[PDB]
């Protein structure tokens, strides 16, 4: 069985994102196409090994943020397939760049949304640069070794 | 004396875009190292003169998706500079993407926030995209024949 | 008034494609957005003078073929705007990797067709690589500093 | 024994497409360094199954073209290496199109003549976006985990 | 009539980069070819304006690094063309990756060789980035409206 | 054990260069993330087989430099890391234009300096194309299947 590599596209500063996150990793876990032990996980990626939410002084440190920034490119430059958790009424500004980055270097960009949410209309450029949107209940099946492009099956904004 | 091209990013959907959005499209057009005539403007240029707002129905469309997706894809790439209105209190993940790709093209990335906002967290991958962040008050006298790269004044969370 | 320069994509083999490329030229020399002069032509930049008609021998040169190549990705990836001269009847492999070319480098990709065939079937990758299909009656007119995205009038296979 | 994965480049509109069609996919069946079950190939990958040879409904269906334009784009990229199943006769746009598409993605471009048909002269442009060009009868052992670079033996015009 | 911009690669270390920099600016000011007011030039762009032969604590400041390195970076993106001032005693690892940045971004790539040293060996690589080379003498005239391929008349080892 | 293949980045133009290649190339034998057999190494893949330091009448050969070149670029684009055997006091400039394309082509950028130079300043264009750099010492174990980005512990000029 060949397996492929992600990065973990995700939010973790709401309720929803989080719970999100989780069901998402478990599904990876689960996925015999997935190498999830060299996949990059931006939250175990961050410079120093520190998280700007528990050490707010980091705030302002351009070092912290050039060096997290990097790392992020990299994690998406150098992994088979880009991964974006997606929350239909809590979009995220950093995944909507990161969806762009993967755009550029060739990557397979799948949104997986909550099947609670999956339907519900998402940002005209998601639904663009995505080459496929899935349910979170589809995710521990999805066959990474043959992606292909499909479209949502629900509206943009 | 020579003018660049821009493709005006930003959102129309709240009242603090709406602001930003009338007040740099006024310094746009007061700024002499512009070519507003000749530059995209999203909300001037919807597909087959179709207004969203007034038939819903187009959002479940998907030729009218691909042709705006497209469209807005194309005013970035054969335009000189990136222009993104960003609102900290309401990111947008449309724009995320678009700053995106027009990294990708090669274009300066330039983000203006109002000048009320001006200092208030950022989102990390919107700081790292970015070649530079102004103030609104700022954009009036912006030399585009001589963009610098310089960071944010301001948090990054 | 601002005014954009083009590679002049088109073959010079068959009668229509003689027929279309006087056409196109034509067209180019009427249009007030196109600076002609600094455009590129390929046939007036054969390599270092030598005409491959009355010296054959050069087809078997690796040395002429590189710069020969080298020159066409040349003129392609310095000026502003891609045209790909079409005749559906006579598709053409050198004009479809130069239009992928010139997607890759973030050009405007425009076809023009002969008004006699314009509706005829093209490629499906033409369609697709194509940001805009026009026929050759729209070419003296076609305001090249507001290039937009469009989908042919016309079959595709 | 490591194995890549490739993009069936061929077109299949000719009795001489099909043949050469027909007898590279024997040749990968074969070839111990290429992952065929994993590989894509278009004419299994059209939209919603259907061929437009079959389906002539689809000639003017927008959506059909969007996502088989696009899938085909997916397959490319997701992909190690771009195969080009090439007629020196009967060379096609699109699979012009979906080499210099594979240029931009960074891939290895092999293409592969009939053995009846090696020799003859190809575009020129093929021949440049070309990293290698080999005959029909070495494809079975082609060692795709060490693609080099080699100069058609043949001529171009 | 229509002028471009550059950026101006050169070494400022040795003797012999800085005649052939002091060289390479006259002949620019006399180019009509060229808009040298809004070209990007490093020596002048130097980061907040700090010294770094006054102040050498800067070269262990990554702010100062990155910052600079991303004003190098966009002055070739934001600029028709990348000018190498090249010396083939004195090859500049830095001025090599500055070639391989303007090649990814669609640049045309122009050495200049002091006449003195016009002939003597240059590095392949220098020689497969660079889409022409020329001698100093012929910087005052290079028509940078209409550049075109060619090689070094010269040794490459 | 997942393995990943490299480009072997490095000089081999003086006796400081000569070393660290063979230092590098003995701590690729013994790390387990690296494919050698599959990697890609310059001097074994010269054009026809010759090096131009031991048959001199290819310095003008314009087919020989075209090939190797090409080949060259070709190792780089397909195969999954760049790496860079650095000499901080003998710089490269064709090494830098490799790094320049590697970065262009998505690749992790990891420089190897000798542990008797680690620390010594090296190239700001450097610094910044790499996306991290380690000690000879440390290449042996370096783990290629989660590559980070992270600073050089030493200076730039
Ligand atoms: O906004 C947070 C984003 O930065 C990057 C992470 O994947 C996450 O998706
Ligand atoms: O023209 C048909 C082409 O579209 C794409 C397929 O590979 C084929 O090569
Ligand atoms: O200058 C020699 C360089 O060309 C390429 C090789 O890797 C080497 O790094
Ligand atoms: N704090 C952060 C914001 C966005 N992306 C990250 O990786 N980290
Ligand atoms: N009908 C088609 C034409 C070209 N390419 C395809 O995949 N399909
Ligand atoms: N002679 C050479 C110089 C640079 N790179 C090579 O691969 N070969």
């Amino acid at each position: 069985m060949p397996k492929k590599t992600i990065y973990f596209g995700a939010g973790w500063f709401t309720d929803r994102q989080n719970k999100a996150y989780k069901e998402a990793m478990e599904a990876l876990k689960e996925n015999p196409t997935i190498d999830l032990e060299n996949s990059y996980v931006p939250l175990d990626n961050q410079y120093k090994g520190i998280r700007v939410d528990e050490h707010p002084e980091y705030l302002h440190d351009k070092v912290w943020a050039t060096a997290t920034y990097n790392n992020d490119l990299n994690g998406i430059k150098t992994n088979d397939i880009m991964l974006g958790v997606y929350i239909p009424d809590e979009e995220d500004v950093g995944l909507g760049m990161e969806l762009g980055y993967a755009l550029s270097q060739g990557k397979y960009v799948l949104l997986v949304i909550p099947d609670e949410d999956y339907g519900k209309p998402i940002n005209l450029m998601s639904w663009g640069v995505s080459d496929n949107v899935i349910k979170m209940s589809q995710l521990k099946d999805f066959n990474f070794n043959k992606p292909r492009f499909d479209f949502y099956e629900g509206a943009v904004y």
